[PDB]
């Protein structure tokens, strides 16, 4: 058959993981399900045995004065009048039901990475006095406000949000202070130039470092709406590379098809078929909503975009578009995962946080392949097959040390009839032999002996 040979001596980027968000009250929609539906939604998103095993949760740091519409209410919704006055914290113990999703992800399912990102400062900290319709943080260069300089106040505010999570037994590991800073919208939005982002990082970094936080989160920037627009910000950010540790961008205004010039890991923190009519299918024709298409979008972001993480926009939500991976029927209390959920899971279940991408060779024309060395020494080989059933052999390069060689192997596939379903991995003297199904994403995992006799 086709032999795929993994070269552990040729390494690329680290994989931090895969995930999604329940921002803008999508967590509230989950919380309104019956207890059984709540558990099924959480299981399909986070279960490492029977769901997508998503390893990252991205939360919104609420900017709004109330929970009107789908707004995320701020921890400090009321202005103290002046930035000289202590901020007025009005904690609701909920954070728009994201705290509950976070507590389940961490304490029930073992998630260790929690990315909190503000779309806006509270309106009283901004040039336009509103968390929506753009505007800029008061006190930045070119944004001097009558009300005063709110830059330190915003840093104190973000630090306090992380502290409220910490006191609710969730560690925020990564912290963002803008989203789509090039875009004014009718919802939470805030305009920063790349130079303004650098200016604010110089204020936020020492604020975090001097804080009483148990774990100092890594600062991220800037959740631009595409690879091209985020890459355009890196020049101005380069003066503060010592003060942040994560580059973030979405896949809307351009695709993650090149490696950004930055020393930091790069995360693709939001993508979706936002406009597309709901489909649950894995493959119909390669349309924008199909699970097959999304398995390939992840492949492209990692292999071509040099991404260390991949987050779909929303996990579970109501509504009839492909903005989300898991459909909620609010009336019926039902939860239906799309094959986009299983696409991301077919990655996330087997490519665990800290995995190192490694070279794999031997792919025929209908196969696209990638390989990952997990921290535990298990080697996950991704095979995306556009053709018919394909007989594949999976092995390490002969130069591998004998104790890196597998003692066992398993395989799982997702396709039109399978959701991360185990398939036969016949194992002979270090070689896994697998029938990769037609139009599937198959992951073959080679397991060393480790401490087992
Ligand atoms: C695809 O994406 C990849 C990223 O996902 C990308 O990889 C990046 O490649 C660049 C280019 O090669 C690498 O840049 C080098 O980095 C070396 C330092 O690396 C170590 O430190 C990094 C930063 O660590 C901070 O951040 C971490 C996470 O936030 C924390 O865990 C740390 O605690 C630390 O935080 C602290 O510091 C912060 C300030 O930085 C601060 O805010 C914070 O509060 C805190 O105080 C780590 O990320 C990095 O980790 C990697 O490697 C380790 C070890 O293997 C792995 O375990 C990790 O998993 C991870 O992969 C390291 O710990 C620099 O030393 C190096 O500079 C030297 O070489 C250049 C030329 O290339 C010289 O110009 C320069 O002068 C330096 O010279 C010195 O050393 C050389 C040795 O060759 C020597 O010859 C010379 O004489 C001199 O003494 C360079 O900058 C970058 O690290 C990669 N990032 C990552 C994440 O791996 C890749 O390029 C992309 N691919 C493509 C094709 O684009
Ligand atoms: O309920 C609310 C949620 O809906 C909400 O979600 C936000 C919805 O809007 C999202 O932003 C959209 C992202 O997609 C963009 O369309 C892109 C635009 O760029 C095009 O590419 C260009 C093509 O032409 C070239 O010359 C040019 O260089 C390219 O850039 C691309 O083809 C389109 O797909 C929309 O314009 C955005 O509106 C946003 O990310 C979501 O967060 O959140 C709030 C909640 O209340
Ligand atoms: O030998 C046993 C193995 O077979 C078993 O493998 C696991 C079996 O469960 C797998 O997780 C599945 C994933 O699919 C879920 O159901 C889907 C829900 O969405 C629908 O669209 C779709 O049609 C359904 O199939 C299911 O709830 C969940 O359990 C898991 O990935 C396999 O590893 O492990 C135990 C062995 O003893």
């Amino acid at each position: 058959g086709t032999t795929l040979t993994v070269d552990l001596s040729t390494t690329y980027q680290r994989i931090d993981g895969f995930g999604t968000s329940e921002a803008f009250q999508r967590a509230v929609q989950m919380s309104r399900l019956p207890e059984e539906g709540q558990r099924r939604a959480l299981d399909v998103l986070f279960s490492t045995t029977n769901g997508a095993g998503l390893s990252i949760l991205r939360n919104g740091i609420g900017s709004s004065p109330d929970m009107s519409s789908d707004h995320m209410v701020s921890i400090a919704p009321k202005s103290p009048g002046s930035p000289n006055n202590p901020l007025i914290y009005s904690w609701d113990g909920s954070d728009n039901k994201q705290l509950w999703v976070s507590q389940e992800a961490v304490h029930t399912y073992g998630v260790k990475t929690i990315y909190a990102d503000a779309w806006s400062a509270p309106g009283y900290m901004k040039t336009n006095g509103n968390d929506a319709n753009g505007g800029t943080l008061c006190g930045l260069s070119g944004a001097q406000c009558a009300s005063g300089d709110w830059r330190q106040a915003y840093a104190d505010y973000l630090t306090k949000y992380v502290e409220f999570y910490q006191e609710s037994n969730v560690t925020v590991t990564h912290l963002g202070f803008i989203n789509a800073p090039e875009l004014t919208t009718s919802y939470a939005s805030m305009r920063f130039s790349a130079s303004q982002a650098a200016e604010f990082i110089r204020i936020l970094y020492p604020t975090i470092q001097k804080s009483n936080l148990t774990y100092k989160p890594t600062i991220a920037c800037c959740d631009a709406e595409g690879w091209n627009s985020q890459a355009g910000m890196l020049g101005a950010l380069s003066s503060v590379n010592s003060m942040f540790g994560l580059v973030t961008a979405h896949a809307y205004t351009s695709q993650p098809g090149f490696s950004m010039n930055t020393p930091h890991p790069v995360w693709m923190t939001a993508a979706a078929d936002l406009q597309g009519a709901w489909t649950s299918a894995w493959y119909s024709y390669g349309g924008a909503g199909e699970g097959w298409t999304w398995a390939n979008n992840v492949y492209n972001a990692i292999v071509n975009g040099n991404a260390s993480a991949y987050l779909y926009w929303i996990g579970a939500q109501t509504g009839n578009t492909n903005s989300h991976m898991v459909h909620i029927d609010a009336n019926a209390g039902t939860v239906e995962p799309s094959k986009r959920l299983w696409a991301l899971g077919q990655w996330s279940r087997f490519v665990r946080p800290g995995a190192r991408r490694v070279a794999v060779s031997g792919a025929s024309g209908s196969l696209r392949t990638a390989a990952f060395r997990n921290e535990d020494g298990s080697v996950a080989v991704v095979v995306i097959n556009s053709g018919g059933d394909a007989a594949v052999n999976v092995r390490l390069a002969s130069s591998s040390s004998a104790d890196q060689q597998p003692a066992s192997a398993k395989a799982w596939a997702t396709d039109n009839s399978r959701a991360i379903e185990e398939i036969q991995a016949s194992f002979a003297d270090g070689v896994a032999t697998v029938n990769v199904p037609s139009r599937s994403m198959t992951t073959v995992v080679l397991y060393p002996a480790a401490d087992a006799l």
